[PDB]
């Protein structure tokens, strides 16, 4: 009980941030910065740091070095292929030349 219909006051200006979010679907989890660009896989990048199968190398695709991680030993200055993400990593392979002679 009580009621005022006393009218003097604006609405608005009130903000308070209730109920975080859960028992949903997972959609991203922290869209934050340094996020995977799909759109540099397919496409060729170089070979800075050697790659073995031991150990992935380090590629440089556009103008970010990522890890990659290839079948065969790739020595530095070659071109790759990016084909899949593996992960953290990147799945390439080398360029093939060709022997005219």
């Amino acid at each position: 009980m009580g009621s005022s219909h006393h009218h003097h006051h604006h609405s608005s200006g009130r903000e308070n941030l209730y109920f975080q979010g859960h028992m949903a679907a997972r959609i991203t989890g922290e869209p934050s910065k340094k996020a995977v660009s799909d759109r540099l896989i397919g496409r060729k990048g170089v070979v800075m740091e050697a790659i073995s199968p031991q150990n992935s190398g380090l590629v440089k695709v556009d103008g970010e070095t990522w890890r990659a991680t290839s079948g065969t030993v790739l020595d530095v200055g070659e071109e790759v292929s990016v084909k899949a993400i593996e992960g953290v990593k990147l799945v390439v392979e080398k360029l093939e030349e060709q022997k005219g002679s």
